[PDB]
């Protein structure tokens, strides 16, 4: 979103985007899928921590790395820069490790069924099942959830020193041009605390926001497969994907809609940032001189505080008042949607389970980033700072 | 924690948790349960919106509000203080008000059984039930939904006015003696930036905190009428009260021993903050002087921040090996402690539903708060700055 990183913004993004579109198009539904070394297709290894290690894993591997490899091969002869092995190659593989985590996520997921069912047998007929049994299953569990350990403390090492990389362009950038910025008011908030809000927020607000697509791209397709047996929604009619424009539609508008109708909070911080630097600006004149932190001063920027922080939680009602409702339906839509899906009698017990199963684990990724809505008031808020200083 | 607010915090905290210790015997099983008025007890108002208006929650309000009153009104003769009101009656209100949510909660988990039955039945046996059952069912979650959400708001409301109180106390003590507290390096940050980043931080993993100690409160004593199926724990042997140990020391080594283990953590963002105030100050001096923004000087603490911020990333691996590890054996606890319960045929199916759909509501509350542990982090480095400054 910047120009410190990425050689040039205007037309980078452009090229990502259309890059992405021809691979995905290509794997998915292209004909790309043809497999010449060995037959993975159409069976894979059950559930265990060799899942990772057959053809097809390593075959989606080698794509994703003669991609990127492309990419980047055509950029850095295009348009040199001074960061652009992070600014590339570390926003891939961040996504890469996304997925990487929400696969090994699915395949904890799929290994619940057979360990039901054989506690079932066990409940009914005791005299086949063993101990035994039951400590493999538990050693195949801790096999999966050691390779997600390891690759998660990867994961956030790699990604703090990248936005540590982000934040020390951006303040090369603004101390270079230092002597022509100092004019504006608020400057030395702007290059130190603006920056470490926006590193800090980004570390915690960034990953949560790729996992919830990353969550939803992955079951796309169950839901695709799925929704043969629900012809009709609620108040809707007949439409021919039931499912897939439930959820997508779902989703969007619960994360769109809150920002739509919460537009003028992240223009509030602004002036909320700005007493909060006239008020700092005097204490640290006065840690000196003695005879700048008379009380009267004291007394007037502190009332300008409380004056718009007043204004600011006020503007809080209404927007808590749709965000709890939207938490609060949430946990019924998924059962909403089969009302006469079970009075037409189409569906049976059992693939109401999955359907419910399949909503509830998409809601679980969006959960998280809609409970924590003050700190993307507090990204927007520093990310229109920043582009208010840059002009 | 403070003296700004609470007027003796020696001796206050001690006859708070002296008197709720009291009352808590007094109402639980003292024999003050007694209600002459009208018998609502062994019998209560079916699912509905009208739950929190039978004689026996009328009954718990007046309770509490007497023994709020009897502690308010000794408090302020034995000790008067400016911001009593609010240090007293505020926390009361805020304590109150979640464990209402709670209640509301477990209103919304009870509402489910009925209507799966109705569901199933409807699957079964079709000329029974019509949609007008399942339009009335979903008037009721909705009756209960309005409360949920009316609650909610005008407690985020009354939570944010209660802590910028406790902001204002803060910043009026600390400017009382300006003069002979400035001597202190930082002593700009400690008043402003450090008072702000508490006041957020409390807004957000305080009432988290105080929900999951509610719900396991709440929680209890069904596990307590429950572990009477439950004899053996896995590698423990056989203790009088299975489900009931085991939570609590689930809960508690999981909050407690994270903490032991990244007990270093906020020893670093201290020395992090520090730097960050002493680069802050020169460009605050530059903002109007020319000759005070050269570039060496910059360099050199830019060049400080940074080898601090390594050393803070690099002592998160090792924490973050505990947490992921913690969070991913969790999913499967409540189902580990049935081993021997199953092999031996004492419990029956049915039964493990309601174990499993227990531990798994009980872990929901602990799994924000571990989700987001920097925040904590942040919250207990302030702690330690403001309690240096004092002295
Ligand atoms: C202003 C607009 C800005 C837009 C910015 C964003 C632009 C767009 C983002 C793209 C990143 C994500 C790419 C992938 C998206 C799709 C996600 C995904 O999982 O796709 C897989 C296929 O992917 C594929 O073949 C696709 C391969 C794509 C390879 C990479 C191409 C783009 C490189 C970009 C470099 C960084 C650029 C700058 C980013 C800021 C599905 O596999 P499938 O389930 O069948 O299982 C196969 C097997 O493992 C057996 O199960
Ligand atoms: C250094 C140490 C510091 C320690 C600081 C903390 C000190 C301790 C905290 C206490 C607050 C919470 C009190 C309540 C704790 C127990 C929570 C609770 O729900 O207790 C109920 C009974 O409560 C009761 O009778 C108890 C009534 C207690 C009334 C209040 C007394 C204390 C007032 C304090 C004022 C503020 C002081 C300063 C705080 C910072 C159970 O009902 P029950 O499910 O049977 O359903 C009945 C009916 O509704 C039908 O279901």
């Amino acid at each position: 979103m910047f120009k410190s990183f990425f050689p040039k913004p205007g037309t980078f993004f452009l090229s990502a985007f259309v890059w992405a579109l021809i691979a995905v198009i290509f794997w998915q539904a292209g004909g790309g899928d043809w497999v010449a070394r060995i037959t993975g297709a159409s069976g894979q290894i059950p559930i265990s921590a060799a899942r990772f290690w057959s053809l097809d894993f390593l075959i989606f591997y080698a794509y994703y790395i003669v991609c990127v490899g492309l990419f980047a091969l055509f950029w850095f002869i295009y348009s040199p820069h001074r960061w652009q092995y992070w600014s590339i190659l570390g926003t891939a593989l961040i996504i890469f490790v996304t997925w990487f985590l929400v696969e090994v996520g699915v395949a904890v997921n799929a290994w619940y069924a057979p360990f039901y069912d054989l506690i079932q047998t066990a409940l009914s007929s005791p005299h086949k099942v063993t101990i035994e049994q039951f400590y493999r299953e538990v050693g195949v569990f801790l096999g999966i959830a050691l390779i997600a350990v390891v690759i998660s403390v990867l994961n956030n090492f790699f990604v703090s020193h990248y936005v540590f990389r982000w934040r020390t362009a951006m303040n090369e950038y603004y101390m270079a041009n230092w002597q022509q910025l100092r004019h504006i008011e608020g400057a030395a908030q702007r290059v130190q605390e603006d920056t470490m809000r926006f590193a800090s927020t980004l570390e915690n607000m960034g990953v949560s926001f790729i996992n919830a697509i990353m969550t939803l791209i992955a079951f796309l397709p169950v839901l695709v497969t799925l929704s043969a047996h629900v012809p009709e929604l609620p108040i809707i009619g007949h439409i021919p994907y039931g499912l897939v424009i439930a959820a997508i539609v779902w989703s969007l508008m619960g994360t769109g809609l809150l920002a739509v109708v919460g537009i003028k909070l992240p223009g509030l911080e602004f002036k909320n940032q700005r007493v909060e630097a006239a008020y700092r600006k005097e204490l640290v004149y006065g840690e000196d001189d003695a005879t700048r932190a008379t009380p009267p001063t004291v007394r007037e920027l502190f009332s300008a505080v409380r004056k718009n922080y007043f204004r600011l939680y006020f503007h809080y009602m209404y927007f808590n008042i749709a965000r709890i409702l939207y938490l609060q339906v949430d946990n019924v839509f998924g059962l909403f949607l089969l009302f006469p899906s079970i009075v037409a009698g189409t569906i049976t017990l059992g693939l109401m389970t999955q359907i419910t199963n399949v909503f509830g684990q998409v809601r679980g990724a969006f959960q998280y980033l809609i409970n924590s809505w003050t700190t993307l008031v507090e990204l927007m808020s520093i990310y229109k700072r920043l582009r208010s200083f840059e002009h």
